[PDB]
């Protein structure tokens, strides 16, 4: 689990949005695996406008930060799971690290702030739902 809060909004994992986050529903992206809502309180997370590959991230299966090198965002192929069939997911970035499911929702930082968030996983391999493209976060 995890989120990010920038200004009015929340970005979450879109197979963990809840009921509340689909009822106040900004914006969403199956391919990518990211749902934003609305929310009344405001955020005050960074969001990295930069072209970092290398960061640190939150791993809730280990209750430790690792620091990485990671792949620029492109389309990936993810295999099959209760949420989605097998197929490309856009955006992602790759990293060697440990991850198991529970760990979607991690942050990954750079030293300009939050670059994305732990989405998929699976042979030593951890990746990254980008979210530094989505300048309208910050305004
Ligand atoms: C961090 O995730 C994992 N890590 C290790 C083993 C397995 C996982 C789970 C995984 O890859 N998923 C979770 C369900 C949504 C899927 C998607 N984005 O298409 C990805
Ligand atoms: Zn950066």
């Amino acid at each position: 689990s995890g989120a990010i809060y920038v200004g009015n909004y929340r970005v979450v994992n879109r197979h963990l949005a809840t009921h509340n986050d689909w009822a106040n529903l900004v914006w969403e992206d199956s391919s990518r695996d990211l749902l934003v809502s609305s929310t009344t309180a405001q955020g005050c997370d960074t969001i990295a406008r930069c072209d970092c590959q290398t960061g640190v991230y939150y791993c809730s299966s280990r209750r430790k930060h690792y620091p990485v090198s990671f792949s620029k965002p492109s389309l990936i192929f993810v295999e099959a799971s209760e949420y989605y069939p097998a197929r490309y997911q856009s955006h992602l970035m790759l990293a060697v690290g440990h991850s198991e499911p529970g760990d979607c929702g991690g942050i990954l930082r750079c030293q300009h702030g939050v670059v994305g968030i732990v989405s998929t996983g699976g042979n030593g391999l951890v990746g990254f739902a980008d979210v530094r493209d989505l300048l309208w976060l910050d305004e």
